[PDB]
């Protein structure tokens, strides 16, 4: 793809190829915690990941995705602001060149070191490619990472990064349990938004958890060793693969808690 995160092809250029970049329900956004409305009608999230089947990890030239088998209801998200059952298809992260930036959402303008996105699609639409064309097609769970103590459940991911260093590399990646990436509390903010990379489609109910998880400096350092480029091309380190906050426009952020 021509788009990327550099000076000449980065997010401030994306609108020329993807005019929806300047749409009414783009993501990410800044979550202003004092303007977010507590909504007592929001249910707890229901995360059922006990039967998750991970398959593969892949460097796609803009992040790395861990991909899951989504041919049956094995790892699903329900409840919260959702109607219906959303199946987990992949997760990936966005991170920075330094620990003070890297997240896409911000909370009262505070940036975190990285942000994990667990991407799920509405099973009523039959496949992911049909789901992205619907306003309620995707639900993405967003979790912030701060740098502090190591997260043991992330280490299996960081160990394999060496084997997918360049764009197009993939590796078998089975028996990874994504329950090891969740914080203790499932309290959340939610708003209607978009994919944060091209094609930027406005098909996402965002569910952003309040509680960050901690990872160690050494764990995030290993993300920063990946490359945007393919093998045998000039080295460009995969860092700062985040899109800046977009205008909220005519949207309300709701909170599941006070
Ligand atoms: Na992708
Ligand atoms: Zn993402």
């Amino acid at each position: 793809h021509h788009w990327g995160y550099g000076k000449h092809n980065g997010p401030e250029h994306w609108h020329k190829d993807f005019p929806i970049a300047k749409g009414e329900r783009q993501s990410p956004v800044d979550i202003d915690t004092h303007t977010a409305k507590y909504d007592p009608s929001l249910k707890p999230l229901s995360v059922s990941y006990d039967q998750a089947t991970s398959l593969r990890i892949l460097n796609n030239g803009h992040a790395f995705n861990v991909e899951f088998d989504d041919s049956q209801d094995k790892a699903v998200l329900k409840g919260g602001p959702l109607d219906g059952t959303y199946r987990l298809i992949q997760f990936h992260f966005h991170w920075g060149s330094l620990d003070g930036q890297g997240s896409e959402h911000t909370v009262d303008k505070k940036k975190y070191a990285a942000e994990l996105h667990l991407v799920h699609w509405n099973t009523k639409y039959g496949d992911f490619g049909k789901a992205v064309q619907q306003p309620d097609g995707l639900a993405v769970l967003g979790i912030f990472l701060k740098v502090g103590s190591a997260k043991p459940g992330l280490q299996k991911v960081v160990d394999v990064l060496d084997s997918i260093k360049t764009h197009g590399k993939s590796a078998d990646f089975t028996n990874f349990d994504p329950r090891g990436l969740l914080p203790e509390s499932l309290d959340y903010w939610t708003y209607p938004g978009s994919l944060t990379t091209p094609p930027l489609l406005e098909c996402v109910t965002w569910i952003v958890l309040k509680e960050p998880i901690s990872v160690s400096s050494e764990q995030v350092l290993k993300f920063r060793k990946l490359n945007f480029n393919g093998e045998g091309e000039p080295e460009e380190l995969m860092v700062d693969n985040w899109r800046p906050a977009q205008p909220l426009k005519n949207r309300q952020i709701k909170a599941s808690f006070k």
